[PDB]
């Protein structure tokens, strides 16, 4: 084995090493691309998430509408039944004054 | 028809026009119900979707969670790609030697 056998060796030897590096450069390349895929992946995840958020709120300001004419009602009912109090009082009034003509 | 006779005739006219009155208070007691039952159901309704919308958003503070860890992921192979590329440059710089030997 000359002085270059040795040498060819070393190289052999170093080369297999080089290649061993180099798989791991292309794991890491393959890692990142699958980060980068999720990472867009997830970002319309809430990007999704933010329009349904939106959603509900305008369907929970849509039942407070519903509320605000209900107690609108409720107050406009008040106001009736005191309105209909005054009218049979006055009109117990007028009969007692009837009678006793 | 005695004096009596028309006394008595305009006391039932009256006694009507109260029934009227009368029902038109039962209306509205009724209706004062129906809307305190309803603005309590819609009540309810909102305290439903706050819980939903407290959901929503944990589902999307998780989402989140997912992507932070993803981020991680992306920037680790970024490391690990440098320190590869780095070591192939090592080795590189090695063999060259070691052909000069």
């Amino acid at each position: 084995a000359g002085h270059m056998d040795a040498i060819k060796k070393k190289m052999q030897m170093l080369k297999l090493d080089k290649e061993n590096a180099l798989d791991r450069a292309e794991q890491a390349e393959a890692d990142k691309k699958a980060a980068e895929e999720r990472s867009k992946q997830l970002e319309d995840d809430i990007v999704q998430l933010e329009k349904q958020l939106r959603v509900t709120e305008d369907s929970r300001d849509q039942v407070l509408e519903e509320l605000h004419k209900s107690e609108d009602s409720l107050l406009f009912a008040e106001e009736n039944a005191a309105k209909a109090e005054s009218e049979v009082a006055s009109l117990n009034r007028r009969i007692q004054l009837v009678e006793e003509e």
